[PDB]
């Protein structure tokens, strides 16, 4: 669920995922049209496709059961869409770590229109 990715993301970054990554580029937030800006907003390109594999799933509210091994995020066994709904979050939790580095200020906010182009899963 989003409380969890919430979490989790928080965990990893030290930012708190409802500003940073709510309304970031393109796909940071809502987000269904354009190039991904940069490789955060690709980070959230790939979770919402990770998302799209699981058509029956409802990631928003569905909550899955993960814990840390010595910083290793691991996720426990729970309903199939629950075990794959935190593997497409531990992804993205990861991928946005591994980008902090290049987390740009000028991205918040984003205005729709700037977001012209086709990329497909
Ligand atoms: C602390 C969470 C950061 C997560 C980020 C995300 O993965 N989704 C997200 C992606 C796909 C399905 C459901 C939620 N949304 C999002 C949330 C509310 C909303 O009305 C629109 C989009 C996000 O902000």
């Amino acid at each position: 669920s989003l409380l969890e990715f919430g979490k989790m993301i928080l965990e990893e970054t030290g930012k708190l995922a409802i500003p940073s990554y709510s309304s970031y580029g393109c796909y940071c937030g809502w987000g269904g049209k354009g190039t991904p800006k940069d490789a955060t907003d690709r980070c959230c390109f790939v979770h919402d496709c990770c998302y799209g594999n699981l058509p029956d799933c409802n990631p928003k509210s569905d909550r899955y059961k993960y814990k840390r091994v010595n910083g290793a995020i691991v996720c426990e066994k729970g309903t199939s869409c629950e075990n794959r709904i935190c593997e497409c979050d531990k992804a993205a939790a990861i991928c946005f770590r591994q980008n902090l580095n290049t987390y740009s200020k000028k991205y918040m906010l984003y205005p729709d229109f700037l977001c012209k182009g086709e990329l497909k899963c």
